[PDB]
């Protein structure tokens, strides 16, 4: 409708695949070459289902922070024969409050799904699921299973992924361009 949603939508287009667990259907960012992210409660294992098709993972990474607290992202190397465009220049440096971000989703279940959440804080600590987790961003937005993996945008960058709600609230884990660099 306007360029939050532009934005959003040429991330999409071009930077998303629909990852398949044993925990489920998730949306899955391509940062650039054949790596990924995805929340860490996707259980990624040695083969996932990348569009459908049999994917061996070449590599997984949890990330957690230099306190050894869970940061909910992990990083997937694919067994792909084609590359992501490379989106490294739209991740953020540093931790920071947004204005005016959009949550966009791609599944089976929620196809070409776009939701303007509005203002986005850096609220860090949260207790997600039981699990201490810092570097959270939270919008107020009554987000629903079947999110998880949804890619939070503002016009011009990439924040974060959707990992969890309350029922009002909604939880993304930052991404920072010092998690991608080669
Ligand atoms: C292609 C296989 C990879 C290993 C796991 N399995 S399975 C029966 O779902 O456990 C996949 C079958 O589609």
């Amino acid at each position: 409708m306007g360029p939050g949603f532009d934005f959003a939508q040429a991330i999409m287009k071009k930077n998303t695949v629909i990852a398949r667990t044993e925990k489920g259907e998730f949306t899955m960012l391509g940062v650039y070459d054949r790596v990924a992210v995805i929340p860490t409660h996707a259980s990624v294992g040695e083969i996932i289902y990348i569009n459908d098709v049999e994917t061996r993972v070449l590599d997984a990474c949890a990330l957690r922070d230099l306190t050894d607290t869970n940061l909910e992202i992990t990083i997937v190397k694919l067994d792909r024969n084609q590359k992501f465009r490379d989106i490294r220049h739209f991740l953020p440096r540093c931790e920071d409050d947004y204005n005016d971000a959009v949550l966009s989703v791609h599944t089976s279940k929620f196809p070409n799904m776009y939701i303007p959440v509005g203002q986005v804080t850096n609220y860090g600590f949260l207790n997600l699921g039981g699990t201490p987790t810092h570097r959270i961003l939270m919008y107020n937005f009554p987000t629903r299973a079947g999110q998880c993996g949804g890619v939070v945008t503002t016009t011009g960058k990439v924040i974060g992924i959707h990992v969890g709600g309350n029922g009002a609230q909604g939880f993304a884990a930052m991404l920072l361009h010092s998690y991608f660099t080669d």
